[PDB]
């Protein structure tokens, strides 16, 4: 069973926000190594049309440390936790989950065990696993350069945001855009920040995506370094009930560098869906 804490305990574990207004309500799940802050560029649009609740997962940005733990954060069906126990002390139904990257694999989970409270799941940029396993799958990354970037966490933790910021933001951004990942990677803790790291890129989750039944909708950037095309359309392939769109753009944060390509799409899909 899914454990129910009080909706003001949740709150201020998570700093859980409420904005918007009506009856139709979205959940935005940041993803790694950032917090609730990078949805600001999607929020006025989402605010017109629904009640909008953004959160930051234990250990990130100015959720409550005190809830942290290696073990249950360890993978991300911890983090899935943190999304159904929101759920069901908000007692929240009819949910539309917008999920940025790893938080496209978490929200999937979580939709394993309270399907009842979310109506569909939008994926920014989502990928199932990082690493290959040729020729049927190729992640995009070699267990050698996983590892590598890993470890540079432990000898060079400066070092490892400057490499890591332009790799997902995409290098062709903006220093205002790179910079704020690197900073953001920079102020999270480090072990929330190690952690994380090996539950998103070590991680392989290929087969619950057949066990995900409730509607996806996938962000799919066209040049994007963490993950290809043929990456979202294996996952399309294998979500039951999916559907891809492919999106004119570079890197790996479609909600903030192109926010007005994805917004308009997203929000007639969990409108109409
Ligand atoms: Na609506």
């Amino acid at each position: 069973d899914v454990i129910c804490y009080e909706k003001e305990d949740v709150v201020k574990r998570n700093n859980i926000n409420i904005t918007g207004g009506g009856e139709k309500t979205v959940l935005l799940a940041h993803g790694f190594g950032c917090d609730q802050n990078m949805w600001r560029f999607m929020l006025p649009e989402l605010e017109k049309q629904f009640t909008v609740i953004v959160f930051d997962y234990v250990g990130s940005g100015q959720s409550d440390l005190e809830s942290f733990s290696t073990k249950r954060y360890s993978s991300l069906e911890g983090y899935a936790k943190d999304v159904e126990e929101i759920l069901v002390a908000l007692d929240l139904v009819n949910v539309s989950i917008i999920g940025h990257s790893v938080s496209s694999i978490i929200a999937g989970i979580a939709s394993t065990h309270v399907g009842d409270r979310i109506s569909d799941i939008t994926m920014i940029c989502p990928s199932p696993c990082f690493m290959n396993f040729p020729p049927d799958y190729v992640g995009g990354f070699e267990r050698d350069d996983l590892e590598e970037l890993i470890n540079l966490m432990d000898k060079n933790y400066i070092g490892w945001a400057n490499y890591l910021a332009p790799l997902v933001m995409g290098a062709s951004h903006s220093s205002e855009l790179i910079g704020e990942l690197s900073g953001s990677f920079c102020t999270t803790d480090p072990i929330v920040a190690k952690t994380f790291a090996k539950a998103t890129f070590f991680s392989d989750y290929r087969s619950l995506l057949e066990d995900i039944s409730t509607p996806a909708l996938i962000f799919q950037s066209a040049k994007d370094s963490l993950a290809s095309p043929e990456v979202g359309q294996y996952m399309a392939e294998n979500i039951p009930n999916s559907q891809l769109e492919l999106i004119q753009a570079e890197g790996h944060c479609l909600h903030m560098t192109d926010a007005g390509l994805i917004t308009p799409l997203l929000i007639h899909f969990i409108q109409n869906n």
